[PDB]
């Protein structure tokens, strides 16, 4: 088979998607997703990705991969890498969906048929999380500090203010809840560490995004002193980001955003690495539906997934979502993603649909 | 004086370029460039950096630098960057025509009224280059190899191919000429080091991205090999690269493309920083001619410049150009750049504009 | 224009002042300032600086610096270094005048209109500092201590009786005041980590000169054991300095004084080296008010700027000075510093003044 | 005994030179000198070294020279440490004069009696050096090359011509005459690299400051490359340097001048360290008689000395001389130095004295 269109979606109301549909001379549709940057994403898709694409077998899923890899913008988030990994996962669609398989068993099989989540008055919100079974949570207590300074700086009394979330869950609900800590890459160094040996008696499961992964070396220094593991990260694109992670020595939780790092292709590469170094992998969410979807994909099949974040509208953009239950995600069933835009997605949301095709390239 | 609006032109006559002009309350419009996917970075300048920028002082350079770094897509020379990197440019224009002063005096002085530059049958090339006073050619004779093996091998008959031009030009002009060699990060590892020994007898000045820049530890394999020092790489972006690059200990000749890497703004900063390290700076060009001459102004005033790469219509774009003397380059006179787009444009190209402005953010 | 006329001028009243007046035929007179060996650094000035300078055009800034770089005396605070500094800051004072602008829009914008400052019984001092704004003091109660026994040993009794002012400090004010400890570069490498270690209670900030920052690999040793982060170092000079500082890995709160450092132009690339490495940089001040203006033109542009010293006389020497205002310090208003020598001031002090011009040299 | 007065002492027809003469109330007056900016030396002596040292016991050597370590200005060879250096060089002198000892056996005696001299048309001063038994020669025909681009670049037709004498001195004399390379740390990396390559052919002895010695670790980069060790370097100050110089692992000849790197006191230590890495010390002249003269006492005793540098109007200065005598050097016989300032110098010379004693400290 061979793609005939591209078509990408975005809505309205939620500015910060876009869906990539590859369509193919089979009838046989891809979908795909990514998050921010949506008219900037979809403006390459058409003027980039297109005249590569149309005319091309989309069962070639690591050569169209690697021809969409760019002179500029590689290893990075940036927008190129956004328009590329939603095709990809629109890619691994159509697999599915040619062989009648669910992605998590064209990645490998599924290796557990569902996975721990977790979710981002934080005492009150710890006990009703444990009554639903789930037994983790991600915070960012630390945010509006770093706005104040850029994050150059943090006073004692803004570091004890912020520490006030955590001592309230562990003394509603005690050792029973893991607390995720995230930071957003807001801090410099040095408050990063400080506000990291001062999480110590809060027993955190890991820290992450402690500071900007752009010199990744740095990483060593907060190693050194933070309490935690460190957990990095969804900002980071390409095997070879994570390549460089892994040779600093101070890697903890591998986490990534499939839609952000160059797809399910380089996400499961970047598992399986994870795991030579015994270390896990945590695929980011809380963006759109087909992202948590082919994400949790990837968590059944990859040995060393640890948790498959989840939200706490989605319903209306799909036609089916993973489902939780008892703390625990798991894939839509059916082939490929197992899911497709809803049909009544036009009386719902504001819609606008751009196409390329052999004409318009 | 604020931002009142942000415009971008691009024509059809030339698909790559995209030009920002930064509009002020005083009048007084700042002219920035930059290269490849310029539908895509326009979309960008609009979506992204005009509602952040539209209403401030743009005489903040640093700050507004600062302020446009991104969640996503840093340390990169993706869209974002190349958005950013040209709006950079247009603010030291606006800055320039505020003091009366010429972007290099602004940078901290005129370190040299001009520079030298170099160039991309070569042996009648090089003895042409020669007569003009011009005494450094860059040529890439490999990239034709690379194609057919995606940069996995060559084959020992295709290498001796490749070396013929080197044969010829330093039989013709023995050596008056310096040689550099781009690689446009083709190849893979092992065939770049094949390569680079193979080049041993022609004293080649530098290699230039020999390998992709993207796991930058790489490069000390190639150092432990290479006859030329390693020139890299008008495709990184950011300081924050650059310390990347310096600390493997394999760094050479520093090359950076300001469109790419972040403006005048990030460019000044890495070249001071590689005079630290006791290396060059070579900013690139032969892209477009804003880029030339902010180039131009960096090179004049880094004390570290080595070479200021030039193109051997560009007239009918801007009203005045960097002068070529004896192999020699020098800015045009003027404050901030010394140019802005040609009055007769809309009537020699195909233009295209968009605006943005404090009604439509 | 052109320098015609070097002047330094000293007080008997403030003996480690010394002030180079940089004299242009435009009439535009440029101010610097340095501390200590005033006596020696006017020598140096007038044998060294003046025949170099003499004739030259001031707007070469960077030229300027590299052409006084010795080839003896470098990445040092000697004296010939002192002297450059001085003349270096005369250099961006005129530079400010000619453009009518501040030094800060100079260097690249205000980056900040103001910045937090620090000043140098302990808990009654804290108490006064707190209730005008000011939340950071610094402190050396270790350095009797250290000239009994030349920084080789402290005695548990003299450690624990120098102790006491943290604790007198932190029973005023808890965490409201964050505390700096310096040390004067007054310690061998085992009594600097005993006494780091021993600190570890009272919370502190920074650790300034722990030891002599002449052999800086040594510092590694006491990073593996201080409770707060290296700061470092006045002392040191040029950013070749700056550089060996960084590559240790064990550097901290990056401080520099401008007028020992190589000027602002060296200050300038220091702090942009020192973002790379996600540090921030802290410019020295409490010795002139020359100083204290340019440096906080600095620190009002450099992102990375933390706080900017200050005193808690200087107004008889010069026509403004920056302002404190609840406990925020900003440069007085103008071209240049925005300030000149005070046009009384050789009748509240005992004057001398030295000139060099074309025919003396 | 206790010195009683700082006398220093200038001539107008060698401008680089200061002595500094150290009184006792015992009437045994020491030599000292260095050179480099004397006046602003001279005003250093008498502003910093006089109020420390008039009154003290000049038989604690190691004691003055660490109570005259500056709190700026050291690891350098600036003017602070230049003239803490002359005044080393005169205790020396005057503890030889109280014990009736040669300088050289105080140091732990001679190891040698005379030692082999090198001195700084290429081939007919080969032949002439040979016949006067001296086998080792320096020159630096790169440095008018250096100063056309500031160290940063040589053409290779530069290259090619700066290599004549070379060939000039092995066609003349062949393997006979030991050729060491000086560059006057004019160089930046890469340039170094590329002419220290091109001189394998020619067998140079040892390649000397090849880049500024202000980041030491660059040397490794140059190590890897050099055919010849790296000398380095009489621009260091200090044996805290000399660490830094010998931690980098590419050190190799240890060139010191004991004028400028902290007195016989640091220098005697340098060496010894010097040795326990395996390599030789070369202590520089050609600068004064009394420097001269004291290294080779230094010389005389350090078991690891190699050669002593030597010139090829020292007789109107002082009173006796080092003797050389078919290419090898040593002592004047007697006490300290074996010198004194001539007599008649005042006759000769246009002489300056300035002193500092009790009552004008
Ligand atoms: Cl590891
Ligand atoms: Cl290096
Ligand atoms: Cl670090
Ligand atoms: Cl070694």
């Amino acid at each position: 088979m061979k793609i005939t269109k591209l078509e990408t979606v975005r809505v309205a109301e939620r500015t910060n998607l876009l869906w990539v549909l590859v369509h193919t001379d089979e009838g046989i549709t891809g979908l795909g997703e990514t998050f921010f940057g949506a008219e900037t994403v979809e403006t390459y898709v058409h003027e980039y990705i297109a005249p590569r694409v149309i005319g091309r077998d989309p069962l070639q899923i690591d050569l169209l991969a690697q021809d969409l890899v760019g002179y500029l913008g590689f290893r990075s988030s940036g927008a190129e890498v956004r328009g590329n990994s939603a095709f990809d996962i629109a890619l691994w669609d159509i697999f599915g969906k040619a062989t009648n398989q669910p992605i998590a068993q064209l990645l490998g099989g599924f290796s557990r048929r569902e996975i721990r989540t977790y979710n981002t008055r934080a005492d009150e919100l710890a006990h009703s999380l444990l009554e639903d079974g789930i037994t983790a949570m991600k915070i960012w207590p630390f945010d509006a500090a770093a706005e104040k300074t850029r994050g150059q700086y943090i006073s004692m009394p803004d570091l004890k203010s912020a520490l006030e979330p955590f001592e309230k869950i562990r003394k509603a609900v005690g050792d029973k809840m893991d607390i995720m800590v995230e930071f957003h890459s807001m801090w410099q160094l040095l408050p990063a560490m400080q506000i990291a040996k001062a999480l110590t008696p809060y027993q955190t499961f890991w820290h992450e995004d402690p500071i900007k992964m752009d010199s990744l070396s740095s990483l060593t220094r907060y190693a050194a002193v933070s309490p935690a593991p460190i957990s990095a990260s969804e900002t980071l694109g390409s095997r070879w980001a994570f390549r460089d992670l892994l040779e600093t020595g101070a890697a903890g939780v591998v986490m990534l955003d499939i839609s952000w790092c160059g797809g399910l292709s380089e996400a499961r590469k970047i598992a399986s690495m994870a795991e030579a170094w015994h270390l896990p992998v945590a695929p980011h969410n809380c963006t759109g539906p087909v992202v948590l979807c082919a994400s949790t994909h990837l968590s059944l099949n990859a040995p060393n997934a640890l948790v498959q974040e989840s939200v706490r509208w989605y319903r209306d953009l799909v036609t089916a979502l993973p489902e939780v239950k008892n703390g625990m995600i798991t894939v839509p069933p059916g082939a490929g993603l197992g899911m497709e835009l809803h049909p009544d997605i036009e009386k719902t949301f504001t819609v606008s649909r751009r196409f390329s095709d052999a004409a318009s390239i």
